């Protein structure tokens, strides 16, 4: 009883599979998903909760294949997956905060070219009532999402691209951790020991990158500043 009926009306006739919801999720937002781990049982019913199995010759009338999984596959991107009100409510709760963290990141109110710390994205989510879709990634929905919120908070997707040098002996802490940060680009060690990059990086992550810096080198990586990229 840990899985759910996923159901799609084809032909006249209902359709149904058994499967791990939150890999259903993740299989209508286009993650890649492991069919072996998403159903429950490697079978298409006319009636789950009855055990009528679905016929090889009914599933290539209407689906034009007997193959289980590609016909599962279409059951979960077209039909309906029917979580419980918990499971909703918690993967609600999930992507709420997602949207909220990716938007703290990506962008910057044009007011400091700073942030909005997540509790001001969230509350301004709650007072212009966008709707948060489950079964969509964030990158799907996030345009629409800063769209609703552009009346009473304004942002922009702003990345920025900067120049950083690392003195010989701070090298083998820092180059690691910028890696680990994300948007290394054009990367050249230098003969005196010294290293050189170009972090293009989201704007709203320019504080984040300049405390990892501080520590990482002791305050002696230079940077420079070299575009902001609208």
């Amino acid at each position: 009883d840990k899985a759910v009926i996923a159901r799609l009306r084809k032909g006249g006739e209902e359709f149904e599979v058994l499967v791990d919801p939150y890999l259903a999720r993740d299989l209508k937002e286009g993650k890649e998903v492991n069919f072996e781990d998403l159903l429950a049982a490697e079978e298409v019913f006319k009636d789950a909760k009855k055990g009528e199995r679905a016929s090889v010759d009914e599933l290539r009338k209407i689906f034009g294949t007997d193959d289980v999984f590609e016909i599962a596959r279409k059951i979960i991107l077209e039909g309906e997956v029917q979580i419980t009100a918990e499971q909703r409510r918690e993967m609600l709760e999930a992507k709420r905060k997602q949207i909220i963290n990716f938007i703290s990141r990506n962008t910057i109110d044009p007011r400091t070219n700073a942030p909005h710390p997540p509790s001001r994205i969230e509350r301004a989510l709650e007072e212009a009532k966008v709707h948060i879709d489950i079964f969509k990634s964030v990158e799907a929905q996030v345009k629409d999402i800063v769209k609703a919120l552009k009346p009473i908070l304004p942002l922009k997707f702003e990345e920025m691209e900067i120049a950083i040098k690392i003195p010989p002996e701070h090298t083998g802490r820092a180059i690691s951790a910028l890696y680990n940060f994300g948007g290394v680009t054009r990367e050249e060690w230098q003969r005196d020991g010294s290293w050189i990059c170009v972090m293009r990086i989201p704007s709203g992550m320019y504080g984040d990158l300049m405390d990892l810096l501080g520590k990482v080198a002791k305050g002696e990586a230079l940077t420079k500043v070299l575009r902001r990229i609208g």
